[PDB]
């Protein structure tokens, strides 16, 4: 499912992610754009051999299950196939696990090179939310 970007913007607020971990809903918004283009069934392999999946491009390497990613973990005791569907629940439980990690919303490498520090607001402006 390709999201609106209001729509996603609801979406997530419905799921809990707006001030999730003291993250504004734009920056969340914002990292889904740049991750995704507010695709779910997006994927893309790492050159570590780890893939990406999703909304939010969660990582097979420590966060999901794909049974091809050797020596990894699946923290969000998950398949990684969960994170393509058109109901963004396991991105958004697995995401909030990510930002808690420790090192929040850089997690994300572009959220911290192209949302940090931005007018984030920007994304969810206007939206019915
Ligand atoms: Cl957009
Ligand atoms: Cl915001
Ligand atoms: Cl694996
Ligand atoms: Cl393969
Ligand atoms: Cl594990
Ligand atoms: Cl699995
Ligand atoms: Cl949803
Ligand atoms: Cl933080
Ligand atoms: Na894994």
């Amino acid at each position: 499912k390709v999201f609106g970007r209001c729509e996603l913007a609801a979406a997530m607020k419905r799921h809990g992610l707006d001030n999730y971990r003291g993250y504004s809903l734009g920056n969340w918004v914002c990292a889904a754009k740049f991750e995704s283009n507010f695709n779910t069934q997006a994927t893309n392999r790492n050159t570590d051999g780890s893939t990406d999946y999703g909304i939010l491009q969660i990582n097979s390497r420590w966060w999901c299950n794909d049974g091809r990613t050797p020596g990894s973990r699946n923290l969000c005791n998950i398949p990684c196939s969960a994170l393509l569907s058109s109901d963004i629940t396991a991105s958004v439980n697995c995401a909030k696990k990510i930002v808690s990690d420790g090192n929040g919303m850089n997690a994300w490498v572009a959220w911290r090179n192209r949302c940090k520090g931005t007018d984030v607001q920007a994304w969810i402006r206007g939206c019915r939310l």
